[PDB]
């Protein structure tokens, strides 16, 4: 906060995603349903791109589901992770990488804005 | 019905997704599991693109999960939204925007058709 | 095993995804939560691409959720499908197509590797 996406890092040079961590310690239970986790990272995105927030596989396998999120090109708010404990109680420590941002080309169309 | 994807609209000029609404009022409960919601919008998609159906974040946070769906380039059927109430009873009013279509480049490969 | 992604096939010429089958018969129950299903298919991916593993819609509607998975460009391990039975007991027969691989352009950025 406020940190831009240029501050994120890749696990490795060939990693498709930029890792996202929560800035808070959060405990999630299945009955809580979707929770929006703060990242302290803000849009916007590089020109002609949009973002997809996806889970990391190791986190998904530990029972924390990240719902795929679309980040619009010109979003300037805080990127949050939408997360749910699937079956069990899940504990997110401050700073642990819990999702990833993928950048994709934004295709232009003639669809109207409405 | 039958309406083509060119009829969809963007929330804003920089919105990555084209919004999809259900043409029916639908109530979903968790025990129902995945339901396919009618949109009255039909493929196919622009040349060299395919589609991804994703949830809208505000709808996801209200407890309606949209399962990511792939729309093939030459699909000419009705685009449906695969949806589930996560934890609670969810009510979809006719016309409310419940998902979004994202267009992505379709990469060509030499993989066989089988 | 070890089979490369070039061995996968498309349902049809205009299908966005390359189908993935499990090499094992697997039974899944909701209380099991996420399971990683073996495919016997291995990265890496074509240059300048990364992969997304998504469910097939017919499988999603039958109550088997595939969590979207990111496949890094230079991953050389086995591509596994992360799957959960949503509400009911689901049975995956050996060889049935249970997910699909989508290839997408890998955008280069100046983000650091850390
Ligand atoms: O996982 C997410 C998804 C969205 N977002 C932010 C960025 C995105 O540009 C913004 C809007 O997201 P979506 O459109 O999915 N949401 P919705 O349609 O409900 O809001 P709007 O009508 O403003 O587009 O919410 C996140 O921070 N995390
Ligand atoms: O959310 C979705 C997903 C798919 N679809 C439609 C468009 C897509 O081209 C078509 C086939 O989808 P998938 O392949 O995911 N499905 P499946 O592999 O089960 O059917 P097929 O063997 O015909 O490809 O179903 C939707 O309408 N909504
Ligand atoms: O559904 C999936 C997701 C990932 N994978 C493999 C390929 C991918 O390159 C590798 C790493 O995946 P992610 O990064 O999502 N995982 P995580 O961040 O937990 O591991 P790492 O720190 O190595 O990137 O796991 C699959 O086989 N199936
Ligand atoms: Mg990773
Ligand atoms: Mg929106
Ligand atoms: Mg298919």
């Amino acid at each position: 906060q406020k940190q831009p996406i240029s501050k994120l890092t890749r696990a490795t040079p060939g990693s498709a995603g930029l890792d996202l961590c929560s800035t808070s310690h959060t405990v999630l239970t299945p009955e809580m349903g979707p929770q929006a986790l703060s990242t302290g990272i803000y849009g916007p995105l590089p020109p002609n791109t949009f973002g997809l927030i996806l889970g990391r596989s190791s986190i998904t396998m530990k029972g924390l589901q990240v719902y795929p999120g679309v980040i619009d090109n010109d979003y300037t708010g805080e990127i949050k992770i939408m997360a749910k404990a699937v079956n069990n109680i899940v504990t997110v420590s401050q700073g642990n990488r819990i999702a990833q941002l993928i950048l994709l080309p934004l295709i232009e169309t003639d669809n109207k804005v409405q």
